[PDB]
């Protein structure tokens, strides 16, 4: 049927979708002490007045796990990436000839604590959004005519199906990361 439910789904979807998308965005690009090509991925380099990643400019690969190597085939993207990488990686990258070798201080006992605690706040923030989604969406049903059984029932499952998505989506992100974060 076509009732207030549609508004609940649309509101619940846009709210959860944006929350998980941005949430994963923080974990996918966080400042991981590990020499991973992922954290970055958006090494926006200036090319004659054009901002583009190093997808068709050079190539980045991990040689010893605790190292990141960026190779800018062109001399034009060498200067930009240097400033770009240092911005996101927040480290001192070395450039020789036409290759860039980046090594970050061994993520020791304390180092692991930095990322883990940083993700730790992220995970808690995600749940806060999800709760509000079900709590907010529910308010819409209870607001309609003050009581909606047909709506509340269909709206709850709809809200639950979406909520569970974030539940499995969030825990899945941390579970994987733990294997990497605690890998050391």
């Amino acid at each position: 049927m076509i009732k207030e439910l549609e508004d609940i789904f649309k509101e619940a979807e846009k709210d959860m979708k944006k929350a998980v998308e941005y949430y994963k965005n923080e974990i996918a690009g966080l400042r991981t002490s590990r020499a991973s090509t992922a954290l970055v991925e958006e090494i926006k380099v200036e090319y004659y007045g054009s901002k583009v990643p190093i997808k068709q400019l050079g190539t980045i690969s991990v040689p010893e796990h605790n190292q990141i190597v960026i190779q800018v085939w062109d001399q034009n993207a060498v200067p930009a990436i240097e400033k770009a990488i240092r911005e996101e990686l927040n480290l001192n990258p070395t450039v020789q000839g036409n290759v860039i070798r980046v090594t970050l201080p061994p993520l020791t006992e304390e180092r692991r604590r930095e990322l883990v605690r940083l993700l730790h706040k992220i995970t808690e923030e995600a749940r806060v959004r999800v709760r509000n989604v079900r709590r907010e969406a529910k308010e819409m049903i209870e607001e309609l005519e003050g009581i909606s059984e047909d709506e509340k029932k269909r709206a709850l499952e709809r809200l639950q199906k979406l909520t569970d998505k974030y539940i499995d989506e969030i825990n899945k992100l941390m579970e994987a990361k733990e294997k990497e974060i605690m890998s050391v």
